[PDB]
């Protein structure tokens, strides 16, 4: 088992994903805000205020009441500055041909400002084909959904075994996965958790929610993703400390 | 076997459904055209002139160049004038708490314009309730994604089986599925199947197509989805005529 700087080094690491590790240790983060807010003066005040406790910014654009590139262009600004990096939660879930153009094109043109997206692999391999043509030349990486929070889940058995597969066999463009736990046992592949909380809970729409400690030091999982754990807290910098401190520590114990 | 206008009509079936296959009957087509564009002039050049000969239009805002809320007005103005349904193939496969947000707010506001919209049940059940709480006040419907065209996919045996359950047990809201074949046996669910053209092949990035004869008339389907194979012609018109009395003549043939 090798540090996150360590990790950064392999000879087949992915350049965004060497460039993530290597600011998770220089930073002491393996937290990823959920940034789930619906106005862009939101999004960027909680990313200037939050970027030093994050390795990375987890953002949902089509929730945006007022989107626009530059407001794109000014959060690009803030993960140079902090350093993180910026993961759109698109779930592209279609065919190749279509999901080129959803990750591309439209208003949102997703391909030009963000380090990560992720995609469902339901559709079969053709999804991440798709998406590595319009991503390996603006060198992009991606997250693939191997297991999910949600209660009824059928991402399970043989779809993670898949999804798992399916990263290994497009390791120029995949750099890892949306997991509850570690499902590849090759370093060179990132793992993020989300429903992540301190406390035992879920919402009451299918979220359950599991400690940073169960899951970074259990589960094995690297990074965690966090919501309103954070955003609905009064103290939005305290909270983002302590399950930054909660994570590291987890990681660190797990060494 | 029944037919459009019977199903219309059936005790426990959805007002939208209804609306649809009335007017699938009134004017003989069970053909949705895909309008994979990405200019708002063309988009609405192709509704206005192939209006009379579909049943539905499937849209993908977020590949629009131009979108505006004031061009989903002038869709849905097209929409009435030619009765045809408007269906955002949105693909919703997040928690529900998630969807929700994503389904009524942000730029697209998809629910305030579109009839129908889809999910993938890889969630679980949560991402049908998330969306059924924005979309039954504004008596809209949904459609579950039981099985896909590409090459790999992992919508099969127990997953499929599992959207069928979804949709069953959601009826109040999920008004049928995006799949390859019949699925359910319960006449109230309307089945939809993209991967039709009328010539044998596929595309580069997994996409399989088979003809409206197969899938409308040995598969049990009732509706195709159609997109390159109408935009790709010269003559578009000519060919959702063509498409649609195929897939017609396929339907009048079960029965
Ligand atoms: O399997 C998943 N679970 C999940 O929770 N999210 C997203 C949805 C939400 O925006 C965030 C969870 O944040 P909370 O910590 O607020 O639950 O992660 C995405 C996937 I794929
Ligand atoms: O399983 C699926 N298969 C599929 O083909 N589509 C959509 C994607 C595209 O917009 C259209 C296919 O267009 P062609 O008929 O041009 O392949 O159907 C959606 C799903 I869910």
């Amino acid at each position: 088992e090798l540090s996150f700087g360590a990790r950064a080094e392999l000879p087949r690491i992915h350049p965004v994903a060497s460039k993530l590790l290597r600011l998770m240790q220089k930073k002491e983060t393996n937290l990823c805000l959920s940034a789930d807010v619906s106005l862009a003066r939101e999004l960027l005040q909680l990313a200037d205020a939050l970027g030093p406790s994050i390795c990375m910014l987890k953002t949902h654009v089509d929730i945006l009441n007022d989107f626009t590139l530059d407001v794109m262009k000014e959060l690009i600004t803030l993960a140079k500055c902090h350093e993180f990096l910026i993961f759109e939660d698109r779930k592209f879930a279609d065919i190749g041909n279509t999901v080129k153009k959803q990750y591309e094109g439209g208003i949102f043109k997703i391909a030009s400002w963000a380090d990560l997206v992720n995609a469902h692999v339901v559709p079969g391999s053709g999804v991440v084909k798709g998406l590595q043509e319009v991503g390996l030349p603006l060198h992009r990486g991606c997250l693939l959904i191997a297991e999910m929070s949600s209660t009824g889940s059928l991402a399970t058995g043989d779809y993670t075994r898949a999804a798992v597969r399916m990263a290994e066999e497009h390791s120029e463009f995949v750099v890892g996965f949306i997991s509850g736990s570690r499902v590849s046992m090759k370093p060179e592949f990132l793992h993020l958790t989300p429903g992540v909380q301190l406390e035992a809970g879920g919402d009451n729409l299918g979220q359950q929610y599991n400690s940073p400690q169960e899951v970074i030091g259990k589960r094995g999982s690297d990074i965690i993703i966090v919501g309103r754990g954070i955003i609905s807290a009064a103290d939005r910098l305290e909270a983002a400390e302590m399950y930054r401190k909660a994570a590291w520590e987890a990681y660190l114990s797990r060494l």
